[PDB]
């Protein structure tokens, strides 16, 4: 077998120069709900509370034509000791 540890480093301070999802910082709103009237995401349509909303998709052209599942990550996370 093997041995393997690690820890975790503090996500970068996002500038204002790009605006994301409410719910999802990181996913760029490309959608825009009607019946909530709310600017919303893909994560926000794919499973998101707006499963089976109506939304007014933006960009004319389909940019995300195709559509695959993402290997997922697996990691582990536990506060420990400290001094000062
Ligand atoms: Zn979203
Ligand atoms: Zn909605």
């Amino acid at each position: 077998g093997s041995s393997g540890s690690s820890g975790v480093e503090p996500v970068p301070d996002t500038h204002l120069r790009g605006i994301t999802c409410l719910d999802h910082e990181n996913e760029k709103v490309n959608m825009y709900c009607v019946s909530d009237d709310q600017l919303i995401c893909a994560l926000c349509k794919l499973v998101g509370r707006h499963r089976d909303h109506q939304v007014a998709s933006l960009n004319d052209r389909f940019e995300k034509l195709k559509q695959t599942l993402e290997m997922n990550l697996t990691n582990l996370v536990k506060s420990g000791p400290s001094s000062g």
